[PDB]
């Protein structure tokens, strides 16, 4: 039986405004409703790994887990083992996998985040899974971040205290977060980001949400706009939204969208928003294609409506030579050549480089690089062709050009990561000098650029 190269991930995020589902609920699992829609003809067709994000979630852990497993198996007529399952509050994800992955699947993390303080302390976050499918790190993040309408800096904000602090994959790869630590990075919930438009303007956003005319409100949806200004989700993608905010509806029905203040928003309008979303990040040149990403239609207990999305995502299998794992193979080798990092900082210490990889034995420091004044303010730290070369475990390039090299740059004085990027090893030619690039984050804010030429060699 061959090892996949290639998986089908359904994502989910449903907001349940803390009331039990309806007794059907196989739309969501199927993609069918509003947007990017599944193909009737997939709909026997089991994805590998489901993952349900719900916030607001009044069910016991166990009461979802049946209605979860019971949906699958009415759809598929496969019975789906529990990967993980994890709860803050009313914030829940759960994993469920085909019975055949079973033993594919090792790893297995979870965390969760508290957002906010005294006040804000209290039923804001995030949850998290990780895990290993044969050689590929997959991490899942549903998180429900503050509302209202005038908090996007604090949605912005929740999630920079959300990708420091979950502790999911390989805690090895210390200098880095979440957004480094997983060949693809699904990121979800109910992030709480407005169409921002004035309150007056309500019923016109009904007219145009009616009229299947999306423009001018996603050109005021704040995730993209704050997206675009590089305040957020930095480096993450997101598909193109062709369906109808999915808040705040009338509930048991779908003919109405609640917006108007009451005692029970604290005085706040809801104008009609995608509060509920899909996002992800993976490492450069692997597979991952979204197949769908949309809304129910025939789901109405809560206030929001559940999305979907779907992507195939590339794996790779878990690689065995003669020589490693366990050893070094000595017809490979990672050089890097001219190498120089350009770092926002304002600061003058020393900088050195770590490269991490599961294709190294384990992670490498470099020699402490030249600095020098950039011509418009910049520091440059220059590698030349100072760094260390690159002992990988496989050389068989089947293995090593399905690779990544994680980079930190490091304050000699303080040993801080001020800089962390990803470089693929799926070159258009081995034993050739090629350029390589990447920017550099710190806690998923810019923080500046990694450029050199790379060789490497494999066994052929
Ligand atoms: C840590 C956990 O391992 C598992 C559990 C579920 C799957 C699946 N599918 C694979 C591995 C355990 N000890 O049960």
């Amino acid at each position: 039986q061959p090892e996949p190269d290639m998986i089908t991930i359904f994502i989910g995020t449903w907001n349940m405004g803390n009331a039990p589902p309806p007794k059907k609920i196989t739309s969501w699992f199927l993609s069918k409703g509003q947007g990017k829609t599944r193909d009737d003809s997939a709909d026997y067709i089991p994805h590998d790994i489901y993952v349900i994000g719900t916030q607001e979630d009044p069910l016991s852990e166990k009461e979802w887990l049946e209605i979860l497993k019971h949906s699958l198996q009415e759809i598929t007529s496969v019975t789906f083992k529990t990967v993980a399952i994890h709860t803050l509050w009313n914030i829940r994800i759960v994993v469920l996998a085909k019975p055949e992955h079973e033993n594919r699947i090792s790893h297995i993390c979870t965390d969760n985040v508290k957002t906010g303080i005294a006040n804000t302390l209290g039923n804001k976050g995030a949850v998290g899974v990780s895990f290993m499918f044969n050689g590929t790190s997959l991490g899942f993040v549903n998180s429900h971040l503050t509302s209202g309408s005038e908090k996007k800096l604090r949605r912005n904000q929740n999630y920079m205290n959300i990708l420091r602090f979950l502790a999911l994959g390989d805690k090895k790869l210390s200098p880095f977060n979440i957004t480094h630590r997983f060949t693809h990075l699904f990121w979800f919930g109910d992030l709480n980001y407005r169409v921002d438009l004035p309150t007056w303007e309500a019923e016109t956003i009904i007219q145009k949400i009616k009229q299947q005319q999306y423009a001018d409100l996603l050109s005021h949806d704040q995730l993209l706009t704050e997206r675009r200004e590089q305040k957020v989700f930095l480096h993450f993608e997101e598909e193109e939204i062709t369906f109808a905010p999915t808040y705040r509806f009338e509930r048991l029905t779908r003919d109405k969208y609640a917006y108007t203040k009451q005692k029970a928003t604290g005085m706040k309008y809801n104008l009609p928003s995608w509060c509920d979303r899909v996002l992800w990040k993976s490492y450069p040149l692997v597979h991952v294609v979204c197949q769908s990403y949309g809304s129910t239609s025939d789901i109405m207990t809560s206030d929001h409506s559940p999305v979907f999305a779907t992507f195939e995502a590339g794996v790779t299998s878990q690689f065995v030579s003669k020589n490693g794992p366990g050893t070094v193979d000595s017809q490979g080798q990672i050089e890097f050549l001219r190498c120089y990092a350009t770092l926002k900082t304002k600061s003058q210490t020393k900088f050195y480089l770590e490269f991490h990889s599961s294709c190294l034995e384990s992670f490498v420091k470099s020699q402490e690089g030249e600095n020098e004044e950039g011509s418009e303010g910049e520091l440059v730290v220059k590698f030349g062709e100072t760094l260390p070369k690159l002992k990988p475990i496989i050389s068989d390039p089947e293995y090593l050009l399905d690779q990544h090299i994680l980079i930190s740059i490091k304050s000699s004085d303080s040993d801080e990561s001020y800089g962390e990027g990803c470089i693929a090893l799926r070159l258009e030619a081995t034993e050739t000098q090629l350029p390589i690039y990447t920017p550099l984050t710190h806690h998923g804010e810019l923080t500046g650029h990694f450029q050199g030429e790379i060789k490497l060699q494999t066994s052929q």
